[PDB]
């Protein structure tokens, strides 16, 4: 990943083994849960497409998820090539040729060319584009790992309200259908599926009730 | 987070992966203890709102508590907007605009805008305001996670005074109240709920005795 | 490796103890899984043949695999020396001589000659060729460690489609067939070797079958 | 702490997470040994009272010891405020006001006043006084924590002289008496409490008894 | 060890404690094995003789091996003195004196003299010579620590070919002999000492069969 | 400990918690052994007397050894004060007053005075003097912790020669009576205490025998 110097300029730097070790360990230990996308975006800030291909190929196991991510990256690269055709002929001396989708992916280009793209004037953010594509692929992967659907949630007679709302919001963050649909769901489905006693305790507070009073009602 | 860089010019330095790993580990190992608030305040010194959002997203589990935190952040932003109205219009070329609640919460404010608001002279304390909001939310969460009320703390028949006062002060620190209420409670509730064998000893010492005198009295 | 100094001449640097410890640890911990080749290509970047020989010699155990890797390096060096004539006699100053196969292998050269061949104009990628040879050898090794073949994978009656495709893609990554033959295999045998229920499911799905829709269809 | 830049101003720097992690680790693993005070004085060097309050609040458990430490800090602040009058009214610019005891404790001020007091000419060190108070409190704590007294140490019939002198010097380090009383006891009760055989050996050794001579005499 | 410092001026940097801890750990777990010589050469790149003495003194236990190493260093020093005589007389102000046989081992040579001998132009390769001596000593020690001879390696009746060839090549690498002798030793000993069934299986392949074909013959 | 900068000058630096942790761990885990002195000399290179007093006070347990070290430091300081009396009266402006015997230890001087003494023109090596004193004290400590004398060594009928020579050289390095006496002991006492069979096998080689042949004789 590129790093700025004392005078402000930046140059390529070898990827730290600690970053790769932490990424592989968090992938192994935390599997594919909603909290891998923020850590992935934090680990590889400013990473070249070669570094992202490293961080993806290094993930042993869960090869189906990695194949899904590869297919998503392939579709995004095809759409990018369709929306931005590259020109042919001689290239200007002060400009380097613009990358194609397969080259934005970093599959058929050298590291020096990535560094030249990233430190050009004006700079070309190939790393950020490929990171956005990988984040979309990881969103689709965490959507696939979702164990249950949002509608099938029903609290057991003994399962505490805390565990119920924990499971609910876990699969809700794993759903990621939309934002306003999520807002409507947390109003309706959250109170629609409570245990009868605590259910009517929550209905006593009306729809204006917030989550804090919703929990301290059934609390104790 | 931004940091003083040689010489005297603050530049943006992205959050280090080791800090995020330390935060994830302390939230995994210690759950939601009263001490986490200081650990959080010390792990994110001078952090941009984006860094605090990253540190709140990287949490694993406890989604209910994170939801209360987000809702209290929204409430604080609404109160800030009600107290500090923002006038519309073109901005000055050298001075930045006054941020709104959504600009403080890092939701609709780009990283460059926050860096501007922080490094500009005079500085806008967006980081400290968002930290105060998150600290209020964490206080709410740790006061909710209290298993039993402070009024229910009672010593066992053979439970030593050591563990009794330890658990009592732990629950009292987790409990929420003004300092004078705590000053009254440590004098009215501590000696009364003790075991009678050592309760007689504490009564023999006196009402206004300090903690160390009672502790060395019932020692052994 | 050879770290490139900021806005200056590229300076040689000894391999880091951290890098070597991470390498020996991943070897010892994961034996020879298909990801050791990407992780090796990641750790060893811009490294001299001396660095690569050190990284290979620090490996303890698996001496059969090490001897096979050395035999592969010897075969590659023999082929290189056969298809590339070696010049001799007086050599003009400021121009290094023709690198022999035993020299590009690093067994008959020195760090000075390696750095000279890596700093010449135009540069000669001695490191990138020796790394290619090591990757060919490691590919042979990981093919030898393959427990079962790819054509002999059959899904269990209770073993789910996720686990089945995980094993299938692991064996495919281990497989030695060319990429053109590799595609037909994952297009045909994946649906041809599954259990009858989801086999008929994917048959009703028909052509253009992709992994995402396959896994969403075989749910439950 | 306050790191002194090389040929520059003493720039303020937030406490690194490593310092707090080591502090919580030692206070968790080693409880309250006599040496923790030296390690606490080592980790916190040139630190603002805010840093010391952060280091104290991060301590988890042993809340009775923390309350005793806060009571000791309050007593020291009351004494300081009693024996030092506090000026008021308009204050000349460029000269900070009189530091109050509750202010020298850092409970009624911000970081700016502490940094100003630690940068004035002549310097007024708030850190070296608040650390002194914390050390007095930790000394009271470690004295309270000692399980056995110094006057009640007796060597076992089979327990050798080395273990006896180890326990004796540990309890002496935990002792609260003045240094001259400490010298008196370490001169007399050491040989006055040993086992009769080596007691007579050390009596034959006579005056000017020195520890290495004692341990070389009681050998075997 | 000295290191290239920005810009282009080598200055002395003391050995880091982490390197010493890594060396103590590798001489605690790996103990003495063939892999230690490569690890030692990588941990001490460009080390002054004082650093190598420090790394050889920190080894706890195995005093016989360290004495062998010291005696072989003395023998190499005597041979260097007998081959490179040192003339006595006043030294030139610009250039340094020729190091004697004991100036290499860092016994009577101060650190400044070694730094001079290394940074001078032309440099005196004292570090590499002392490293060659220590490597000869370590080769002696690892050839001594061999439990059995290479002629005694024989496969068990049901011991798989994998463990047999692994142990055989490990003992052969630990053994000391010229590579030319090993070329006959392998083709004479590997197939002969195998199990009778696998013996005939390998003999069916041919005498000059490679290691990979011989392996895949009896695979499973 | 002081550290050099880019311009070449040195200034005080806070002691790293990693150094203290490593020292405490090596002191406790390895207790007292001849290989604690090199580790101590390597850990605290360039450390101020305050840092050495820290590293000594931080050692919990083995308080008798620490008191021996304190007594040795006291005697060395008294001898230094006797051999170098300090002058009275006003001190020159360009010179700082020379440290007394007790101030070399850093017991009655602030850190700034130590830094001024260490970076004066010409520099005064108080740190190196106090390190020499501490190394002498640690030598006396490891002398006391020697379990057995050098003469009592007699190999058992079954105890292998390797264990015998290991124990011999261990207690010989722990003896440190002299260096030439050590050379005479390794000739006489090593050959005088062997088991009769291997004893006469060693006598078959005469006194000219070296250690390598000495052990490979009794080997196998």
């Amino acid at each position: 990943p590129i790093v700025q110097n004392i005078q402000g300029q930046m140059v390529h730097q070898a990827i730290s083994p600690r970053t790769l070790n932490a990424w592989v360990k968090v992938v192994e230990e935390k599997a594919f849960s909603p909290e891998v996308i923020p850590m992935f975006s934090a680990l590889s800030e400013g990473a070249t497409p070669q570094d992202l291909n490293t961080m993806l190929n290094t993930v042993g196991g869960h090869q189906a998820a990695m194949q899904m991510l590869k297919e998503t990256i392939n579709e995004e690269a095809a759409e990018w090539d369709r929306v931005h055709p590259v020109h042919a002929g001689p290239i200007a001396p002060g400009q380097m040729r613009e990358p194609r989708g397969s080259d934005i992916a970093g599959t058929t280009s050298t590291l020096q060319e990535q560094i030249g793209w990233m430190t050009n004037n004006p700079p070309i953010p190939v790393g950020e584009i490929y990171k956005r594509w990988i984040i979309l692929g990881l969103n689709k992967i965490v959507r696939m790992y979702s164990p249950t659907s949002i509608l099938d949630i029903r609290q057991g007679p003994k399962e505490p309200f805390r565990d119920y709302v924990d499971r609910f919001y876990k699969t809700l963050r794993a759903e990621q259908a939309s934002q306003e649909v999520k807002n409507w769901m947390t109003e309706t489905l959250l109170v629609q599926n409570a245990n009868p006693d605590c259910k009517t305790i929550l209905k006593a507070l009306g729809p204006a009730a917030t989550l804090e009073e919703m929990m301290t009602a059934c609390q104790g």
